[PDB]
């Protein structure tokens, strides 16, 4: 029955852990595309 709920707990957890891990991922991956963008009219912003 140990054995079991040890089973049961780690799946329940990696799972969720896999799941925050691709979230964070995706988030960093936006990010980086946020500022790559962003960082293109900064002359033109600070000339007007």
């Amino acid at each position: 029955e140990l054995s079991a709920t040890a089973q049961e707990i780690i799946k329940s957890q990696a799972i969720a852990t896999k799941k925050i891990i691709s979230d964070y991922h995706q988030q960093f991956r936006y990010k980086l595309q946020d500022f790559s963008d962003q960082l293109s009219d900064y002359y033109e912003k600070f000339i007007a």
